[PDB]
């Protein structure tokens, strides 16, 4: 018997919390323009989810880059959103995306300058009216795709639909998606369930192959089993915090978690849970979009979270935080010592979201909310600018600022049916 340490959730304790800073240049994303362009006059987009295999590589298909967006109807004329004045009001509709969100695929020979393509699935296709974040799974060369996403209201499944994506020399079209299947939903032992929490996180499924296994997983956002309010935060949640830190308040409120599932089959099927790689009782409610980099044979985890989200008595950007092991099942470290990676300007706290880090270390993000006067703002719901950043050991630095929406291929692959 070699004797192994045993597999257990890291733990992103306060302590490591108390070093965010929100005022460190590597770590801050760039400045978004007022001007930014808008993609569709007709929708918002906000979470883009670029094709990609099971092994994390960004993929055209016969040259076409093609990203799926979670996507919401532009409603100008509603007079629910008409203002005092009789004029439209974005931030109501902006506001509302969440709870009429649906999957549409765009594509681009250049990974910028989207052309639309449209609904992913036809209309009644989704047992849910609302399809939110998951990823979209090229298998090969006949051009099948499994889209993994969120099944939301009822509850909140990770389900999966096969289709196929189709091209021409003038676009992309995708078919076939027409049977979703569900895969599974929190459990209540290792993930919270609506039960426990009417406020549960369970979604933005990241499935990929092990690079050193070759098994299939998936990672998840979740939050720590247990009734809300019940969590407690003891000394391991709290960390190592220094003299007049102690306090914990009523941050036993926070308990989100970074899950994984591990698949029986090659074919990405039948998926059994597994505890928590990471878990943020006391520090905050929401990590979300959990996503791996594989690089210098290190596991780099990183995950979405929120200033609104955290902990009583922490605070940080909206941005992109991480980890990384020298193993799938850790132990992990925080990256840059806190967890930061890439937190929105403090000037812009707002300025774009649900960001996704490939692995050529582009950094894609939608743009949310920029200011433009003491009092006066934007609202995107369109791509932001991509930025470039390295991971290097437990650091990452900031590189340089692309144009808006540029998700290019790391491989292509050529596809007939």
């Amino acid at each position: 018997i070699q004797p192994y340490k045993p597999t257990k959730a890291t733990i992103w304790s306060r302590a490591d919390a108390l070093k965010v800073n929100e005022y460190d240049p590597t770590t801050t994303q760039p400045l978004v323009s007022g001007d930014f362009p808008v993609m569709s006059d007709e929708v918002f987009i906000w979470d883009t989810m670029p094709l990609r295999d099971i092994d994390g590589n960004i993929a055209s298909v016969n040259g076409w880059s093609v990203i799926f967006t979670l996507t919401a109807d532009r409603n100008p004329t509603a007079p629910e959103y008409q203002d005092e004045q009789g004029n439209y009001d974005i931030t109501l509709d902006w506001n509302d995306r969440h709870g009429r969100a649906k999957m549409y695929f765009w594509y681009s020979r250049t990974g910028k300058d989207w052309i639309i393509g449209g609904r992913v699935m036809a209309e009644g296709v989704s047992p849910t009216a609302r399809e939110w974040a998951g990823t979209p799974v090229l298998l090969n060369e006949r051009g099948e795709i499994d889209l993994y996403y969120t099944a939301v209201t009822p509850g909140a499944t990770v389900v999966k639909v096969r289709g196929r994506v189709v091209t021409t020399e003038n676009g992309v079209e995708m078919v076939g998606f027409k049977k979703v299947k569900s895969l599974f939903e929190a459990d209540g032992k290792m993930y919270q369930t609506e039960s426990q929490n009417p406020y549960w996180a369970f979604r933005d499924p990241c499935p990929f192959r092990d690079p050193k296994s070759g098994k299939l997983y998936m990672l998840f956002e979740g939050n720590v089993a247990g009734e809300r309010g019940s969590h407690v935060v003891g000394p391991d949640e709290l960390g190592d915090v220094p003299p007049g830190y102690e306090d914990a308040g009523n941050s036993h409120f926070q308990t989100g978690c970074i899950g994984i599932a591990v698949c029986r089959d090659e074919d990405g099927d039948d998926w059994e849970l597994l505890p928590p790689l990471i878990t943020a009782v006391g520090v905050n409610d929401q990590t979300e979009r959990p996503h791996f980099v594989f690089q210098d044979g290190k596991y780099y985890l990183f995950t979405i979270s929120a200033k609104f989200t955290y902990g009583d008595g922490l605070t940080g950007p909206d941005g992109v935080y991480g980890f990384v092991s020298e193993n799938l099942f850790g132990p992990y470290v925080p990256l840059n010592g806190s967890g930061l990676v890439l937190g929105n300007p403090p000037s812009q706290p707002y300025q774009t979201y649900s960001h996704y880090v490939m692995p050529n270390g582009l950094v894609t993000s939608f743009i949310d909310s920029v200011p433009t006067g003491e009092d006066s703002y934007r609202i995107g719901g369109t791509e932001a600018p991509t930025v470039l950043i390295k991971l290097k050991g437990a650091q990452t630095f900031v590189l340089e600022e692309f144009d808006y929406g540029y998700i290019p291929p790391m491989i292509d692959v050529k596809v007939e049916h």
